[PDB]
């Protein structure tokens, strides 16, 4: 229930723990964080993902009518907009609701759609940048931000292990233990 | 999940949109989403009323929505965008979805859709149909009185779209889901 | 026919002005809940409130049943989305609407109307009536229903407006639903002979 | 007529005559107030209603129809801006009539705040709004008991047409503005 | 019904306010009327909160607030009004109309409540006082903190008043309530 | 019980706190007051979800979050208050008052919650312990990575403090209830 993402901050873009609590209630979603509007969206987006996705997750299809879920990303008080934590957000549920742990050294950064496919995003180099300097060996990105790993510091995309992904199933195949 | 490509207005890039709708296990709630202004909003709603004032032609339980839950999504999640223009493809997003019936990819459409299923003309052709030429696409809808709008359009456009001028969601649904 | 319910033209404000509006209701089966759309103006939105009230209180005599009513969702819209729409004038098109589509009665062609609605059934005379009479002319609109109290209001409207409408000033809701729909909405039918 | 009530209280131009409406159809206890009310004339419609609530009983009226009717308050017309406390005692004739199918007379209007506890309290602009009942043919008005000193602020041949009332309490209203006894 | 006299900020300034509450058969709702601003909004809440936790001491039926819909009103509604000050009154009012045990009608009271049942010191204590003498009010109930604010009000109007300096709820109930909660 | 001393921001008056819960029977309200700040209403709502989660292992019926109505308080009341540095007393008062279990006197405690249950640091940490000193709080609980900002601090106030830097929710649990 807890996923490293890059997405904008206040200050720039930046390497977010975003937090999902499932515990049993009656279908509440609770989000909160500093979030703006968007960032609110996108994780509505992640969770109806998960709902149409639910019995190929093998989490039962009726769970949310079971379930109270809160999405929380600190620091609280730093404000936190946009799309790019999409992808970490639907991979924080699903790993809340099925009790597959997220992968340690792993970050992750894109839009989410209601589809699965995954959408580019902006400030690549910023994101990336954070997540080198946190001490984070593993990065999924969209499929279509490849061309802006020109930008990357060489020194950086060499001691990442970058992974453009098209869609969701990569990214939960690749951040879950399981 | 349905899928469509729409053409509407976006305050950013191009007016090429993915109209996107889940109708997952719920109670009848209506969720949208997607940067979406006021009269984006409310041709969401006008779509839904469509099809639950025609599910039992359209192959769908008249009581579907009691146990639905409906989310409408329309990317880039944070381009603003606003109009009735993506209504009938909201519209053919929740066909879809209910029936589990795919649509075309190689269509696009665009038009505002009343209570009646009528398809009413749109502003923008042209920002929306070099969208549509410079996003790949073959096939668009467009409403039968943004005909004589065509007669704007570069020739090489015309020349690559099939366009294919609709009065009516029937029209559209038929041209759009692939059974 | 069957498109012919739940359609009205009324004649009410719009952002070009006081112009015709096609209003649209949709009853599909649903919990008893009522949505409006189309760009209104908070005033219309009242207006839609107050029609459903007194739909809802006539139901006996328009033969509605409350607990099918209560097993309907309603939406009222008013295309084109994006055209501002306001003031008080649709009202009485608004309740003949709900009344349309709650029943399966369809609304005669070529009639539109204005007129402010109140709870009690009263039909309130409306302002702008020249520029409204103007926008059903224009629409080959035949007949127009306009409030009693407007009548006075027509001495300012040129003789060929007059002569090519029918226009049929009225009191009461009773009236406006007499006159714009097919079958005769209150009451059962009597005959009698002499 | 059964849920009308004349009441004088302050519009957009000015303190003016209010027919003020009230519906009470069969539903779940959802309360409707259209008329481009103010939040004050809004609130005085809940006090209104907490005042018919509290004496449901006293007044023949079922306690639980807060849960088993809707009621619509609306106030013509539509576009015209009202506000202020001064159509208390109205709001809460109108419901009371509503409920009970007790009809209003036509010829009384009123004008008062009213409390929780039922007791009218004095209104402004009184000048306004009985020279508009006045022009409005309205043969008696009942205004509040500490209003009478601002009687001596009104022509003498207005007051002089008028059958004044000053009301203390809310049963005194009801009993001098419903066709029967409540 | 309940109603109580307290002292609290209006727009016209620190005043005699007559805090009404009804509470009628309901399924535990609450309304809250009379021009109130936020703060004295959250006043109402708290003090509810302890009515809600006190219920059996006070001699309430515990399961009151599922049965019973409250509505606290205070005019006149057109008048502004603010501030925590009116919070023991709300508390008073509450338990008068769910026990109806009458409140005193020559007692105002002014002071801030908090969820342990705790008075606090308010501000425009002056004003106050000078509300209630004008209005021939009798005995005042202030919070104990407020004893030093005494000395900056006339004498004259102070002398005329029976001022008792309050701790907490309890002695409220007891100073205000005719007949012993 | 229920009441806990937290530092954390206000517009005037000292930095320090005094929050109160009240938790009776009821259908699962969440009440908060106290001219209470967006960022600081928020982290209420973390603090609750982390009782939630260990509702069990906290002795609390899990199903309370349904048949109890939670009032959260923080006077005075027109004092507004704003920030995250409240979150670990949010928890601590929701944990009392739904078990009973009493507060420790002359404790109080500064810290950010996150849902998983780690404490983190916090700003203004001088103007907080200067006002727990004034308050006569005895033992105070910061955030793990605050040290650093205790050199900052006057000698006597270090002097009179009990500072526990904690870094997870269980220490402040057990530095500050009288019970387990």
């Amino acid at each position: 229930g807890q996923v490293t993402g890059l997405a904008w901050t206040e200050v720039g873009g930046d390497l977010l723990t975003i937090e999902t609590a499932c515990v049993p209630g009656k279908g509440k979603l609770t989000y909160t964080g500093s979030l703006g509007e968007v960032m609110q969206e996108s994780i509505q987006a992640a969770l109806t993902v998960v709902r149409a996705r639910a019995e190929k997750l093998g989490i039962n299809p009726d769970f949310y009518e079971k379930r109270d879920i809160h999405v929380h990303v600190p620091e609280g008080a730093t404000p936190k907009d946009g799309p790019a934590a999409g992808i970490a957000m639907c991979t924080a549920l699903v790993s809340c609701l099925t009790g597959n742990p997220v992968r340690a050294d792993v970050a992750m950064t894109g839009e989410i759609t209601l589809r699965g496919q995954v959408l580019p995003i902006g400030g690549l180099k910023e994101k990336l940048l954070a997540a080198h300097r946190g001490g984070i060996k593993t990065v999924l990105i969209p499929f279509e931000n490849k061309r802006d790993l020109e930008e990357i510091p060489d020194n950086v995309i060499a001691d990442l292990d970058i992974h453009p992904v098209k869609r969701i199933e990569e990214v939960l195949t690749l951040a879950l233990q399981n």
